């Protein structure tokens, strides 16, 4: 499917970005105790990859929602001057640029 091919490319490019390291896998309780009592809807790029392979992203408004949740979770949990917050904004920019290059639209 062409939609699948585009999203996989976009996601793979996001996963390769230098600023994607805080979001590759789910937050661990060891890394942030009590995280999962504040962030009701966790999301990460591994979870997104599996969701892509399982064919859950039948639309753009969907792939966007999951990836945006990653950023909003980080901005809600962390302060603006932490490296996690900084990484979210850098990666968000890159993401939106990649969305434009592909002309991905609803
Ligand atoms: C799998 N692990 C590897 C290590 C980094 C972790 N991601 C992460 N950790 C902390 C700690 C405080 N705030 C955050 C945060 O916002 N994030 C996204 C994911």
């Amino acid at each position: 499917d062409q939609l699948y091919s585009t999203l996989k490319s976009i996601l793979q490019q996001v996963k390769s970005h230098q600023s994607a390291w805080p979001f590759m896998e789910p937050v661990k309780r060891t890394e942030a105790p009590g995280y999962y009592e504040v962030i009701r809807f966790p999301m990460d790029l591994k979870t997104m990859s599996e969701r892509l392979k399982n064919r859950y992203y039948v639309s753009k408004k969907l792939f966007m929602a999951d990836l945006q949740r990653v950023f909003t979770n980080c901005k809600e949990y962390n302060p603006p001057e932490s490296e996690y917050y900084k990484c979210a904004n850098i990666l968000e920019k890159f993401f939106f640029s990649k969305i434009k290059e592909a002309g991905l639209i609803d």
